[PDB]
């Protein structure tokens, strides 16, 4: 159980970050979600999560914004403790199309400030008290774009790969106070449609070309992806620390 | 033989560059190197380069700056041809020892502008004539820190492995234009002191530690890297592309 924790969900407005608050929530957890374009969408799953009988909180914060985040942990502290959990999946630039050379600098940015300044700025606020608590799980969230590369999608590629540096210094630091922090490194996920996930802003036939490229043959359902996740922050995932874990049903691998 | 290809080196003006970009020179490539707080250094490397019989060229660029980038790739173009040969070797952070949560924004957004932004932006510059001309090296200096992380070194390790998701990208999008881009993943490295390696920006006590988790007990001489740089450079390694290859005398192993 995650009785007792408190979780930060980072794009929990909807998509995966959604299915991660609830999953959290299902096996314990009290959570916070942010929104950011979507406070509202946030507000609501906060609802959902307070239906299945857990306190929960909607924050509004851009991840890139420091003065945001710390004004977010802060209000999460006060109102249900200070975060035990987090989980960095607030993502921008996801399914950029574009060669490097055509890539507009000001998208570059935008991508590198949310993808990993965002992972930066939330690790800063949560981790000095889960140091002073001696417990803490980070979960960055990568993709097999970032360890394998994607044709038009340098940002992406970029972040998604230094999240997972970021991850393995910060396993370093964290180590000595039972703060464990890992990777998942995402193939693609379905689920209802694009409430539920990104994928559904690639093409359709390009998903059913990438679909037969998994050695599974579909994509992930959301809770495929949750449930490791729930699994890593749990006490009894307290021995691994600073891994790049595949959730991605043999994208990775040479399917045929 | 990198006999008439242009090379640009960035952060030539010293350290592990200025060998790059000598290397590269002695090789055949005319070389255009990059000064920002030390452009002396770099137009003295340029000399070093001519000396050699080599055409050279400082050009004053901060990587981050895509406006300076641009004039600095128009510039070399005019005077040395189209680069053919990109080492995005200028780096920012390189020893920070500072713990997330006492990490300054301003010393991380640096850090990203200039070790992920200056290699996008030195990509963007030089490709499409790569492309034009069918040929094309890329050379991303990454770090044992990136795929083993560092304490204290945040920035670092998120930038020296992002360059590796910046590398596979490049790889796929240059593949048909016979433009490789290749990652070189250093551990730590000598030389003559401070001029040669920002290793000696290390406390004397924990080069040693470091060193002695080396399986080879020394950092590499500046050129066991260089050669390793040069030879990716060259016409032969054309079925090489999107990897990282580690240059670190076993410190990526369990020592
Ligand atoms: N779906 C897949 O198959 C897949 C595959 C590989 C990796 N991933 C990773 O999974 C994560 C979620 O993807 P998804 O499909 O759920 O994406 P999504 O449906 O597009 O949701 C994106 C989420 O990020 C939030 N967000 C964006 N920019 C933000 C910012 N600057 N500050 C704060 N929040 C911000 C959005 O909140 P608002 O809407 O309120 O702005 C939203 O909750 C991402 O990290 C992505 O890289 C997804
Ligand atoms: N030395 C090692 O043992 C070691 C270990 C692992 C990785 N590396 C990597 O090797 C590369 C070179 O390291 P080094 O020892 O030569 O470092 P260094 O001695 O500190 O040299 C740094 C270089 O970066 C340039 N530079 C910094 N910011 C710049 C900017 N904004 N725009 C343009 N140029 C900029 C400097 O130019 P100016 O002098 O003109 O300001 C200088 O030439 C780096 O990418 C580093 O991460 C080195």
């Amino acid at each position: 159980s995650l009785q007792k924790r408190v979780a930060l969900v980072t794009g929990g407005s909807g998509g995966l970050g959604r299915v991660h608050a609830l999953t959290l929530a299902q096996n314990g957890a009290d959570v916070a979600v942010t929104g950011n374009r979507n406070i509202d969408k946030a507000e609501s799953v906060a609802n959902e999560i307070r239906a299945l009988g857990r306190k929960a909180l909607a924050i509004k914060v851009d991840v890139s914004n420091e003065d945001e985040v710390n004004e977010g942990v802060e209000k999460i502290k006060k109102e249900l403790g200070s975060v035990d959990i987090l989980v960095n999946n607030a993502a921008s630039g996801i399914v950029r199309a574009t060669l490097i050379e055509k890539t507009a600098k000001e998208d570059w940015d935008q991508d590198l400030r949310v993808n990993l300044t965002g992972a930066f700025n939330c690790i800063k606020a949560v981790i000095p008290d889960m140091k002073k608590n001696n417990w803490g799980r980070i979960i960055n969230i990568s993709s097999v774009t970032g360890t394998m590369g994607g044709s038009g999608q340098c940002s992406y590629a970029t972040t998604k790969a230094g999240l997972i540096g970021l991850t393995k210094t910060v396993a370093l630091e964290g180590a000595r106070y039972n703060i464990t922090c890992n990777a998942l490194v995402l193939g693609v996920f379905g689920g209802r449609g694009r409430e539920d996930s990104s994928f559904y802003d690639v093409a359709e036939p390009f998903r059913e070309r990438i679909i037969k490229r998994t050695a599974m043959r579909r994509p992930g359902d959301p809770k495929e992806l949750s449930n490791v996740l729930a699994f890593l922050a749990s006490d009894e995932a307290s021995y691994v620390t600073g891994d790049a874990i595949v959730v991605g049903g043999g994208i990775d691998l040479f399917t045929f």
